[PDB]
């Protein structure tokens, strides 16, 4: 699978770096079609893949307004449910020639039937090239898998922001649910204001910290993204985004935790470099705590 | 000034109804682009018409998935500085043939020069038929002019805020923001707001009038927080207040761009009014502002 | 230079099929990168490919909502100042695997400088494999370069309509000016509702004419798309087109033509698949004179 689009004016800021979640989007809509094309090609009973994770990943090159995205996503891996897909995504300058690399990335996807909603299926095998890659495959499928059981300014409550989002048809996947790309791109745009509250200058995705799906959010549901700072380094800015569910239709179904990450964002100069950033000050005992896994979160 | 949108199902919520916000948002383009040409007909400095007011607005018949609304935008008369501008907004359905009107409207628009940032200009006269239009158009430009001078079923549990960062298409071909993006975007929150209290379908019955008090430029972040204010047995007030951060200016300090009073209505699965949960205020405020509520609403 | 993407409730009518116009947007962007980035390849004054011309065209099969549209975009001749581009457009649906060719479709682009508006510059040549090519290019390139030197239900009126859109800056390529998809999409909105409103049924995009791009339009003009109906056949409707823009602000300027086409549109069964039409009945001189006109076009 493979890609264009040429980055309009609403997709980045002011200043015209395009937006961390513009590119996200992206990437899993790759992802999504790539893996849902796979997961029936087998023909069994009839599924669409949902994002189930998404790995670490740092924005390189920063892409501007003018610029063609390119979009390139393969398949590295199958499990017996779950889907390892590869992208990089590469912006070409198309009046100067000049190409860069923006963005590898790596996604797990997961088929459910359309038939029977929420019933996982079984994803079929890919053929390799070398057992290398299988094993490499196998070896980063565990180390996900494993990982998996485990108001004053410059204040967090300064910067501190939410969101809220009633989710419409073309947010959604055929069936009631919603992309993961849609999620993605309303988690940056939380973290993007947190950062830019507080740095009070342009802003943009450095980096985004492996975020795991939990639950599938439908049609109707109201969710609500909450975004607020945790770390800083000199020159960075560690942002915690919680996204929540509220089905509003239902009575009997009650609030729930969606999805959770980190955000690194970064302050740049009129010039075009990064600068330094306001310093964060943590205050209760939880904004410590916080301030502190950040810095541990940060060396790794 | 003539119409053709059909309506998608973005345009509307899961049941179908069309939101108010869609329609408020047409209405506004509408507006916008009749005044913004007729201040630049007689050819003085150039304009933009900037929204400046919104009357009282009531949806009479639901809009629906599939619908064509049409909107018909009319030039009423002029002030000095002021123009006032009726809509009719009408859904033609096109299976039945059937039409309904959906929504008149009225507003008032103000010419901002495009070099001078911030100055007002003056609106060429238009020609009438008769005098009483005239007269009709001066006791309304008049009577605007002159009123210008957690527990369930309680206002926190539906309480919303929703936040936006101003982007490039959200905004005029100058740096300041539509009043339909604006709407649409109150609407957004008082939709929500009236949802997660009533736990059904709902729709926006009627909109008060509104005053735009200061602009908003690119790259502000606005904040829109609303929350209920009065509950009559089949309504739903909802006041939405929407706030200005520039965050570029650290010497620019947060403003109230504008606020308005939303009301909502919950429906039958059949497609009819039904009884609402009565909001219970609790705080001195709250009984306040649910008794101002009464007030505005018998009004 | 080719990609695809997946087609969302938003990409079509409340029945699920994609508009024409949905799929004459994806098509220009696709030619848009491609001239642009190769009247950039020798690296002369820098410079934009607009849209000039676009062929006849034919919808083949109908797009729905889930299926991937995949495009991909050669070119195939240039001339000294312009380019031609072939399109094929190919749905996928990703759950039955199935494929079909919506659309073939030949664009003519334009270099124009960034710096100097309004200045016309010159293609550099592109290597072919046989001379056959390049000459059926020129017999084509030629085909093109002649042809341009030349209220009662079922009534025109009832079913007339116009639409009216500010030009927003991603409407706008980099430049002041709108993209050829941009007004493409708004053409067929157009059409699509005339078409709507008489068939009181859905309705597809069957087939559009060729269609010239006369003059620009720039950032804040407002455009005005009216569209009327011209002649039925038994079992179709011809629609036509007609895009006029004002420039409101600096209104020295009087409004122009910017383009016309004539785009046709096809009644559908629940089942789907053309059924018959209501009859247009003209009743002016001018109807009478455009529903002949309509017979001869629709013959040809
Ligand atoms: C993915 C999902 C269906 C898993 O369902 P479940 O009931 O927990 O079933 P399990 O956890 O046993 O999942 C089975 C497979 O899911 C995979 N999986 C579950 N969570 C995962 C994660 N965070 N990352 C990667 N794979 C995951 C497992 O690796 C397992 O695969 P394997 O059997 O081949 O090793 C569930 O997490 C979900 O509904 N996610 C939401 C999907 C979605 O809506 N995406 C967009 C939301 S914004
Ligand atoms: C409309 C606006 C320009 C008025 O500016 P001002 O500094 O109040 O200027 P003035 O008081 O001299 O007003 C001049 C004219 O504006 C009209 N006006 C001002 N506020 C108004 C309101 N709320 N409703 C109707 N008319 C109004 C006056 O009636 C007057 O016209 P007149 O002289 O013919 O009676 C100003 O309030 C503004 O810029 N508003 C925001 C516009 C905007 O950005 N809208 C979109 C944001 S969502
Ligand atoms: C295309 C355009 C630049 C031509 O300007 P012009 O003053 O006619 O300049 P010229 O006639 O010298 O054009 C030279 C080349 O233009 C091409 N051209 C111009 N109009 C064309 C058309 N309608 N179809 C095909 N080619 C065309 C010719 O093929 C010619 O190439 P050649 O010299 O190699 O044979 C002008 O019509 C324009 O700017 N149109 C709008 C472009 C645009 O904005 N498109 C989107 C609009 S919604």
């Amino acid at each position: 699978v493979t890609m264009g689009r040429i980055m309009r004016p609403d997709d980045a800021n002011v200043a015209g770096n395009v937006h961390g979640g513009t590119i996200l989007k992206m990437i899993e809509e790759a992802g999504a079609i790539i893996s849902t094309r796979h997961c029936n090609s087998q023909n069994g009973e009839r599924c669409v893949a949902a994002l189930a994770r998404v790995e670490r990943t740092d924005f390189l090159s920063p892409m501007c307004i003018g610029e063609v995205a390119h979009v390139s996503a393969e398949i590295t891996y199958t499990s017996k449910h779950s889907v390892e897909v590869q992208v990089h995504v590469m912006s070409e300058n198309i009046l100067t020639g000049t190409k860069k690399l923006t963005n590898k990335a790596t996604l797990w996807y997961v088929p459910l039937s359309l038939k029977n909603v929420d019933k996982v299926l079984e994803v079929p095998p890919i053929v390799y090239l070398r057992q290398e890659q299988e094993e490499e495959g196998r070896k980063r499928y565990e180390a996900q898998k494993l990982e998996r059981m485990e108001p004053e300014p410059n204040t967090v409550s300064y910067s501190q922001s939410s969101l809220i989002h009633l989710v419409g048809p073309s947010d959604c996947t055929l069936h009631g649910f919603v992309h993961g790309g849609v999620t993605m791109k309303l988690m940056d745009e939380v973290a993007g204001i947190v950062a830019a509250r507080h740095c009070k200058t342009n802003i943009v995705t450095a980096s985004v910290d492996a975020i795991n799906f939990h639950d599938k959010i439908r049609k109707g549901c109201v969710i609500t993204i909450s975004g607020r700072m945790t770390f800083t380094s000199n020159k960075s800015m560690e942002i915690e985004v919680l996204v929540d569910a509220d089905p509003v239709v239902d009575n009997s179904q009650k609030r729930y935790r969606a999805a959770s990450a980190f955000f690194t964002y970064v302050s740049l100069n009129q010039e075009g470099k990064p600068m330094p950033v306001p310093q964060l000050v943590p205050e209760t005992e939880d904004e410590k705590k916080r301030f502190e896994e950040g810095k541990g979160r940060y060396l790794q």
